[PDB]
């Protein structure tokens, strides 16, 4: 996880979260991230650029992701409402 994410064009002119930002810098670099106006934002909630079968859960207080980043955690309750994805509820439980 946090490695080889969505293309830098997927965040073109956006403010990405640290997990994705640092990962992006890991593959695309601050060079490419600067190029596509990819900035780094807060992580007080679920902040990912989706994935595949991703969707809202926990009353849209958690994003359904195949993997949760450091700013969210695997909520197993809404994991059930997600199906295959786990509900990424803000935090690190």
């Amino acid at each position: 996880q946090a490695q080889a994410l969505l293309p830098i064009a997927s965040y073109a002119g956006l403010t990405v979260s640290a997990p994705v930002f640092a990962a992006l810098v890991t593959v695309y670099g601050a060079y490419a991230l600067y190029r596509y106006n990819i900035r780094r934002r807060e992580n007080s909630y679920q902040r990912i650029r989706s994935d595949h079968d991703s969707h809202s859960c926990a009353n849209n207080r958690g994003w359904c992701r195949p993997t949760c980043f450091s700013h969210e955690y695997t909520d197993w309750f809404n994991n059930d409402v997600c199906g295959s994805y786990r509900c990424c509820r803000p935090g690190r439980r």
